[PDB]
């Protein structure tokens, strides 16, 4: 019942009053995002709430926060929280735990270098030139646009070829066999996970494999078939050399692949709409970018990995995106042991969380939080922003190992759709932009827009 | 279903082909004992079975015995298999895992010195005269005597005054208290268990701790009691003491003095119960221990703790029962880490045991193991015994902390009853001695002789 729930009155840490059994998750009627920033409003810089009977601790003290993502990674702070039904999918980086992380982060890091990403930029942008072909047509039936649809279709055209060489146009292919069954996915069975706990080890005695037996053996498949058959330069034959530690297997290979397509559609597809609405909105940013990328590209030449990292206002329009809208909201690690970190002891299984989206619009370092100002990130004031309160991608060895291949994949779509586009706001659009309510950083309605050709 | 049953196939070790879900439990229908040495004998020095879905290992050859027990204790092979509905005792030592076992054991370690044993000899002999003088009455009667009450008796007489000072006897005051709420203990349920490990964690949250909240409070006042109105030399007051790494907290000791509660009743009462069965099967044995008890103890003096350890013989009886009837059956690790041991891969989650009854009685180290002959244990014959094989109390800093103060405690009982006593079979003597079919080794008749008065 309230078995765990004196311990943070136990430690003198404060923090909302828990239910029995339920802990604080009513409280998360409002949302993650203002669940966080209420605490942090009315608690400080320290406290604790119980998602069920699981601990969490929040911290946003810069230092603390350094201490728990980098100084104490391997020696206390080194996993997230666990786990749904996982399945195979145990050996998947961002599930994986301690030294078997190790090993595969390790193993993945070399694919993700600068070398292999400029070597992947030519895939990226030949479907960058078939999103402005579909936003072509959208755009001439003279009516707003769904960007959740165009984006999202452009988003899984990058990670299909990035990750196996699959190279289809989706949105025109409402059908292709590798389309559909990337697209079998995926709330209240999430909040029933954190009260219900103890019923995780159920849920794998009862066969009950999260992801559907049928596109689970379809990529097996896929990736054995490809395997058989295979100068190509995906994600699955960076991750095939490395085959020839300890070299990675084949139910291992697929783990990965899953975990890149989960982690570039959703993530690419709802930045790019965010960025897209906050230019929309701010009329005299989009015409800045416009003006820059016809500097460095003249009568729009294809943009290239050196010409992408020129641009310092393309860079300063995507981190001020990514501090209104840090998609992974919160940070999380568990305390493998008793430790005392910046003269406070975490005693072991707390949840440790860092409050990403409270901190980025916290009035105590971000002057009017609320309004989309893409100077805090010129190279005048850059130096003054505190790279543990800004964590869009994290921090310390567990950070977000797609990150480059993140940033580059979004200046690409936008490089290519800026040249060619012009976005204002219509009718139907939602001006505010309000948040969704549920676990996910997502528009609260999808963002719809006008598009003029340039 | 057969998730993980393909595991030792993959591997090449052999053993019995296990059924799904069930594994191989249904061979438990002879006993742990019978199963260990039919696999024995039809797969040679190792072999793996399914207790459920838990694939278990066994290993018979001492090289690699000694690189679990020993070499790789703290490395590879720390803990046990856990664990049914634990409670608060999962800070008891011999349940405890990983550093906070070895924080526990290193602050009871030297609770079981010699020397704090010496210091605990007048207290366990007192109770020895309580024993005769229960067994004067019982022999008075001239009919068979049940040895499993007196010997529990006398067992709890002894655990009672070691570990908290309360000093009752038991036959005679059938409910102090103290008595009743010791005596609150304790198939298929543990049957049910192994095959349906995911329910283990419902159980935490359903309340139901396994020590009634009764019984389990009573302790906790009791102690706390005896904390408050408290030279005593009691195993309570060498842990208060210990309290003046990180000293032990109040709930800490509850849970251990539990654990040497469940630890001496079992074992010493069932232990000189086999002893018993042995001597008065074996007449000539029991009169050279006589003689010998009769020659450093001349006309009954009190034994002492210099004296016991004189007792060669009476050191070679105690060995030899050990040897035919090791209560704990079976050593158990498991695998914390991907380890290759002696030319041979024993991947992460295996359960590697040491089948001690099976060993004990193999052709290949014993002549004739069916047979209770002290003189393998003389000093002649001592010295080509391989401490891996005979493993009574274990081995490795795992073994059992109690060895001591369980051989002292034996010793000291059985002396003081053949001072006084000789024990013949009578009609009800269930001979051959049979084991008891279930999972603990005791007799499957309760042990019923002859006691005459010398
Ligand atoms: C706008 C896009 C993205 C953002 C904002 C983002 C952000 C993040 C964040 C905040 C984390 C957690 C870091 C931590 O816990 O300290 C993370 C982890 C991770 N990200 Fe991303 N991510 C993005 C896209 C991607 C992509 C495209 C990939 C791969 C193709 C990727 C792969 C990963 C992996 C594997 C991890 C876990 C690494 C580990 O556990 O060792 N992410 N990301
Ligand atoms: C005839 C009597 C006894 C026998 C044959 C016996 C045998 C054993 C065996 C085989 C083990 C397992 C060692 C291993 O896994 O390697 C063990 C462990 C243990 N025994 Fe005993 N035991 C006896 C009595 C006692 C007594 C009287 C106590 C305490 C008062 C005790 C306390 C313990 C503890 C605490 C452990 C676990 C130690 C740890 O996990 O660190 N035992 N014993």
């Amino acid at each position: 019942g309230t078995h765990s729930h004196g311990l943070f009155k136990k430690l003198g840490i404060p923090g909302p009053t828990p239910l029995p059994f339920l802990g604080n998750i009513l409280s998360y009627h409002k949302g993650f995002c203002m669940f966080d920033m209420e605490c942090h409003k009315k608690y400080g810089k320290v406290w604790g709430f119980y998602d069920g009977q699981q601990p969490v601790l929040a911290i946003t003290d810069p230092d603390m926060i350094k201490t728990v993502l980098v100084k104490e990674c391997y020696s206390v702070f080194t996993n997230r929280r666990p786990f749904g039904p996982v399945g195979f999918m145990k050996s998947a980086i961002s599930i994986a735990e301690d030294e078997e992380w190790k090993r595969l982060r390790s193993l993945l890091s070399p694919t993700f270098t600068s070398g292999k990403l400029k070597e992947m930029v030519p895939i990226i942008a030949q479907y960058g030139d078939v999103l402005v072909r579909n936003l072509r047509r959208e755009a001439e039936t003279g009516k707003p646009v769904t960007l959740k649809d165009v984006f999202g279709a452009y988003s899984m055209d990058v990670i299909t070829s990035t990750s196996f060489g699959v190279n289809i146009d989706s949105l025109n292919n409402p059908q292709d066999p590798f389309v559909e069954n990337t697209k079998k996915l995926l709330d209240p069975f999430f909040l029933s996970i954190t009260v219900f706990p103890f019923l995780i080890p159920i849920l794998e005695v009862l066969n009950i494999c999260v992801f559907p037996r049928e596109v689970t053996n379809f990529l097996r498949k896929s990736v054995k078939r490809m395997k058989e058959s295979r100068h190509r330069v995906d994600f699955l034959q960076l991750m095939i050399d490395s085959q020839n530690h300890k070299a990675l297997s084949d139910l291992e290979l697929v783990a990965q692949s899953i975990i890149f397509i989960f982690a570039g559609y959703e993530t690419t597809s709802s930045v790019l709409s965010f960025i897209m609405y906050e230019l929309a909105t701010h009329p005299d940013v989009q015409q800045k970018l416009q003006e820059e990328i016809d500097a460095v590209l003249p009568n729009k030449a294809p943009p290239t990995y050196d010409t992408v990292l020129q641009m310092e206002y393309l860079d300063m329009v995507v981190n001020e995106t990514l501090r209104l809208f840090p998609i992974a909201m919160r940070l999380e690690r568990v305390c493998k042991k008793d430790v005392e970190i910046n003269g406070m002891f975490i005693p072991k299984g707390v949840v440790v969380m860092i409050p990403s989206y409270a901190l980025h619009r916290d009035p105590k370092y971000w002057t009017e939080p609320e309004k989309f100002l893409p100077e805090r990130f010129s190279k005048k004031n850059k130096d003054n922003i505190d790279p543990y309160i800004y964590t869009p991608f994290g921090s310390g060895p567990r950070n977000c190992i797609g990150m480059r291949f993140a940033l580059m994949n979004m200046k690409l779509a936008l490089i290519r759709v800026l040249q060619n586009f012009s976005f204002k706001p219509c009718k139907e659009t939602q001006i505010p932009l309000k948040l969704s309510l549920g676990g996910l950083l997502q528009p609260e309605k999808p963002v719809v827009l006008k598009v003029e050709s340039r």
